């Protein structure tokens, strides 16, 4: 069991049961913090350069790009020093040091945007970069990319039925990019046949997937769960597979990574608070009493130093 | 395999094989950094706990005081929360507003002592609230409790005979308790029978070990590479079993780590760089050249933000 690279080494994620959360332990968390990068991009970070390395689309010599100073950001930066390759992340030059200490400690060629263009500026950027020379460039497109999802049913969605020995009733995951929710309910509902509920969770300031599958106006808006609620579907969210979609408020969603920390000894970031606050809230209806729900905590807390979460 | 608090799923790290470093792939790592709470030193957190519950040291109600604001702080915050004890740590006013947060957000009582008084200060003043009510308090006592290095010799020792199927020939650790080095050495060589090279490593600015086994004048110093070089020998490092002390400087620490990052894309703390910079050396030596190094990196970049990692 030696990695030949740190890429190799994704996954395989505890679950731990909560003690102050639920009833009778039925809450279980997968805590996506004991990864690479200390995410669980690293999973999709490994698997988008592995799959287009399969399909030819990355060969040596090529360069990847992308526009993101997140999660993803963090795991492509650790694959494509693992693996050999330039990594040029664009971002708004406004962007905090500490993310910008990070990327360049992991060797990635940053790219600084006009501040004002914000997150547009960034993406624009990369387009650009693209076009310059499509030949040496590619982005992996995290959103739209498949081998995001696919990593998570074949790795995220198997090791939860391994570890519950298929007793696993829910799953909980708050959506950014889809993957994780979309390729757990894969594995556990097509490849088990286990027919769990799938719950996805976004923020209450943000609640794009609710207000769609309602059919009312959507209304994107601004909140500080950071890594879901990014304010538009993601192709990569399986919309068939979701059964429920709950929501969580940025205050809440806070208050419940603290309670993480201070009452389960689990270091937890945002969006894991935003998750079990909602596990919680099913875990509390007699209707799930008696089930088992897995909730994904897709990062940790230091992450988080700078933010309210402190 | 559901963990029935966040305390149980320490260890079961994983090795990776370096590439820039070493001959041939000789030189793999240990990342203690996917733990609880992200250091070695959760192992010792978790056992020092169970232990002092089990000799009945550690009842309901008592309560843990000690001094660090390290790895070993953040280890004893996540356990005594997941267990249920509130936790005493002292510290000096001065101490990083970052840590203070990260402690206080784990639920730590931060007792701060006097500036001028340092690190003196807060020992002292652990004492005295451990007189104050001897009780009511427990101090763990990291350097010498033999929970440090048992724990070690039940995990994560064996966990590097069974990744490597036994081929281990060489374990290369940094000293801070000594219990990493000790209790992997002797798991592997008497619990195994192996007869590994041991190999501790402390920095050149405090070479206190390599000092003292040359019956030379003990000379400890101010360094930066965090973790390591107490400035004395510990009750927790076995002598008996280190066959070779290797020094590196501070500067070589710091690089080395950057190169983990950047080369390898192994996200590795100040005290990783060190224990890989005194493997390189070893794994360069004709002696070591066919022989299987395992390195402990103690913990992740991250929580040397603030440092001159960055």
């Amino acid at each position: 069991a030696i990695y030949a690279d740190n890429s190799y080494s994704i996954g395989n994620t505890p679950l731990v049961r909560l003690k102050h959360f639920g009833h009778n332990g039925n809450v279980v968390v997968k805590i996506e913090g004991r990864n690479p990068s200390y995410s669980v991009k690293c999973r999709i970070g490994a698997n988008m350069v592995w799959q287009a390395e399969k399909d030819g689309t990355l060969t040596k010599g090529k360069e990847i790009v992308d526009a993101t100073s997140g999660n993803t950001g963090i795991a492509l930066a650790y694959v494509a020093a693992a693996r050999g390759y330039k990594l040029t992340l664009t971002m708004p030059e406004t962007m905090s040091l500490e993310r910008k200490r990070l990327l360049c400690g992991l060797g990635v060629n940053l790219v600084l945007t006009e501040g004002a263009k914000g997150m547009k500026g960034a993406i624009a950027k990369a387009e650009e970069i693209v076009a310059s020379d499509p030949s040496r460039y590619v982005m992996l497109k995290q959103f739209e990319n498949p081998a995001n999802p696919q990593i998570h049913r074949e790795t995220t969605g198997p090791e939860i039925w391994k570890d519950t020995d298929g007793k696993v009733d829910v799953v909980v995951a708050g959506v950014g990019t889809g993957g994780s929710i979309t390729g757990i309910s894969r594995a556990i509902k097509l490849d088990f046949g286990k027919q769990i509920t799938s719950v996805a969770v976004e923020p209450v300031e943000s609640p794009v997937i609710s207000q769609t599958l309602a059919g009312e106006e959507v209304k994107p808006g601004p909140h500080k769960i950071q890594g879901i609620g990014a304010g538009f579907i993601p192709k990569n969210l399986d919309l068939s597979i979701i059964d429920r979609v709950e929501t969580v408020d940025s205050d809440t969603a806070l208050a419940t990574a603290r309670r993480l920390m201070a009452e389960e000894g689990i270091l937890a970031g945002i969006s894991s608070g935003a998750a079990v606050a909602a596990a919680d809230r099913l875990a509390k209806l007699p209707e799930f009493a008696d089930k088992l729900i897995v909730v994904i905590l897709p990062s940790a807390s230091e992450r988080y130093l700078s933010t309210a979460l402190f």
